[PDB]
């Protein structure tokens, strides 16, 4: 009942503090990219100005803030795959419920109408349909009433038959 | 009697049940599909704008892009199968119950 | 590739189709059984009747 709104509310809590986090670490990420690119282009306004071991301090600021960056990137992004794991069970266990529904649904079913109650019924459909052959044979046979004359009269037939043509 | 509507109500609840998963399945593989095209466009695009190692992490993120989009699109496939196998048994009881009607009777 | 998964649902398709078509064909010898033996019935008893006049 009220529990089911609660976990809702524990998982969107979850969420909502993990995709703050990630917003945190998205922010430093953006301050170390600006921090890289104003260093980038001081680095060359004083190798402009000449100066090269003032560059090899520059290019170290630059290399140390790039690699914070990095570091921050990473963590960003295994942050977004935990919150990809908590939608995806979220989801997976959605669907589990639908199916057990379904197999509890079919499963009903199969049992009202089973495999051997559908072998029974088309056996007794055979038989019925040997039964209903055997009394329509006995009263369409001819040799009840067609064959009246079983005299050898074929002989007789064919000479009436030379006589007509 | 009653039972009967029971039963029908019950059979229309799992059928919508497993329908809006189904639902949910398919809006996540169109937002996938989605996301890919966007991606191969976009890959297409920097190389256009020369850069290669970028190339390999965008054809990355469109190769698990397509392997999300193969895995809901199975899942989709798999309860429409069930959704078919609660349509057939209907069918199938129906049937079995008619002919059991007709023979009873000849 | 494409046109191997289609064949594959049109195969499908046709096999479905198959087993309805034969499910329904046995629907209607089931009919027609009805039929026969309601007609049977009737023969036998006008035959009796005439038997028993005779």
């Amino acid at each position: 009942n009220w529990l089911f709104g609660k976990k809702r509310k524990e998982d969107a809590d979850a969420l909502a503090t993990l995709k703050g986090q990630q917003n945190r670490l998205q922010a430093e990420a953006r301050n170390l990219e600006r921090q890289s690119d104003e260093q980038k282009i001081l680095a060359s306004k004083m190798l402009k100005a000449g100066n090269k071991a003032g560059a090899r301090q520059a290019l170290k600021r630059r290399a140390v803030f790039m690699k914070r960056l990095n570091t921050v990137h990473n963590t960003a992004m295994n942050l977004q795959a935990q919150i990809d794991s908590i939608q995806t069970a979220t989801s997976t266990a959605e669907t589990v419920k639908a199916m057990e529904l379904g197999t509890k649904v079919v499963g009903e079913k199969i049992k009202t109408v089973s495999p051997e109650r559908t072998e029974r019924v088309m056996d007794s459909v055979m038989e019925q349909r040997d039964q209903i052959e055997m009394m329509t044979e006995a009263l369409s046979d001819p040799s009840l009433s067609e064959g009246i004359l079983d005299f050898e009269d074929d002989a007789a037939i064919d000479e009436q038959l030379a006589q007509l043509e």
